[PDB]
């Protein structure tokens, strides 16, 4: 199954987790690397915490983030770079990338995590009067990772 | 908040209708301005029960293609448009602000499509045995009435 790494970080009302698990078949197979030649499925659990100021309940995800990494074997040096995807599958939606690692070892994988008003594939609104408004956008955070990879 | 007409069960989602007072929004020009408005128009789209896109009952469903056509049936008069996905202090919903026609009956109906699925694609669909869900639904249209007092 699933192989929780680091530890949850609240940041920008938001508690950021990371996990990894086997590839994912994805459709349409073009939005990345393919499952079958990938190694893992890098995958963040964002939702929003308590007292969020963007409008979000507790737990609920949230949407057109815009979630960036790069991916570092420690043993090595070797950076690896990309843009995690939302997507749905059976537990939910979640923001993640299908990878080819680097062998076994020690990573540090960091993510960066800006809010919808950064989105360059789907713009994404923010009501800002007395009435229905919420609270400015977080800044970009970042959160970091480490964990070994077996194989 | 005004409710639209009646919720309706269409692709394996409830989708409502209301309208309240124009807002303001950010990035401001991306929507009509609040003062040449006559009011913001907002689609509610929740998963059902036994949602096969991978939602839980009560969930907003992200990255949906919605549009709408408003007609004043008084006059025939004929708008379309597109929502926007946006958050305000009751959650994310798809939204526009509109200038009406006036006073009178007005038939709404709108254009629910899937996230696409194709090279243009931003939101993808798990497909293998472990974590995979079904089908994105067929495009769907909800009408409504109501009355506009002005």
């Amino acid at each position: 199954k699933e192989i929780p790494i680091g530890k949850p970080q609240l940041l920008g009302g938001m508690e950021i987790a990371a996990v990894y698990l086997q590839p994912i078949e994805m459709e349409p197979e073009g939005m990345m690397r393919p499952a079958k030649d990938s190694d893992v499925h890098l995958e963040a659990d964002i939702k929003a915490a308590k007292d969020n100021t963007n409008g979000f309940a507790e737990g609920d995800w949230v949407p057109y983030l815009v979630v960036s990494y790069e991916l570092t074997h420690l043993d090595n040096g070797k950076v690896q770079k990309g843009d995690f995807m939302p997507m749905v599958a059976n537990d939910g939606p979640h923001y993640g990338d299908n990878v080819k690692l680097d062998g076994p070892g020690k990573y540090k994988l960091k993510l960066f995590v800006s809010p919808p008003s950064a989105n360059q594939h789907a713009h994404f609104g923010r009501a800002v009067d007395k009435e229905t408004g919420v609270g400015p956008w977080f800044k970009p955070v970042t959160a970091e990772y480490e964990f070994v990879y077996a194989g």
